[PDB]
């Protein structure tokens, strides 16, 4: 299930971070308004880019917390905060991390791996909202 898909994640973590965020790019080119050093570039290309790697490992490093310290695949209000006044999210709505777990959970189902794919889909859901609750556009 969930708990188990974070270990899962967590024992290769830089290389299922990168490839999600590549599927998120890939399936939202338009997304790039918000990362304009990446447009460009093929995969492997961002592979080599030391922001790509170290940035997209920091974002997936924080997003395992987050789905750790949730219940029922409910984040914390903490963690809601704490994503929304992130000033490196100052031009963010909800929208963009709808479409980041839209593709992770496409990247799971395309798996051959027992990931609990529901779960990812209702985190990623339960996550928008509780973006919004603590004010989120
Ligand atoms: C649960 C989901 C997410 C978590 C845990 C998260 C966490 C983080 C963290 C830890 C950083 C700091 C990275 C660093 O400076 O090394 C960061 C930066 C950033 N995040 Fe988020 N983030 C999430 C979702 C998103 C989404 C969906 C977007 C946009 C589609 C986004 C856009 C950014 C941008 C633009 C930066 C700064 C530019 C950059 O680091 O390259 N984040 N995020
Ligand atoms: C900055 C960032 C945001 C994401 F949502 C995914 C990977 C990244 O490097």
């Amino acid at each position: 299930g969930f708990k188990q898909d974070i270990a899962t994640l967590r024992g290769d973590l830089r290389t299922y971070a990168q490839d999600i965020f590549l599927a998120f790019l890939n399936k939202y080119p338009d997304e790039k308004r918000n990362f304009k050093n990446y447009v460009g570039k093929s995969d492997q290309e961002l592979k080599s880019m030391a922001k790509f790697g170290d940035h997209t490992e920091k974002v997936f490093n924080l997003m395992m917390e987050v789905a750790d310290r949730a219940t029922d695949c409910v984040p914390l209000a903490s963690d809601a905060s704490t994503l929304v006044q992130m000033k490196q999210h100052s031009g963010l709505t909800t929208g963009n991390f709808e479409k980041l777990f839209v593709a992770l959970v496409e990247y799971m189902r395309a798996s051959g791996q027992s990931f609990d794919s529901q779960s990812w889909d209702r985190f990623g859901k339960n996550l928008v909202s509780a973006l919004s609750s603590a004010g989120m556009k």
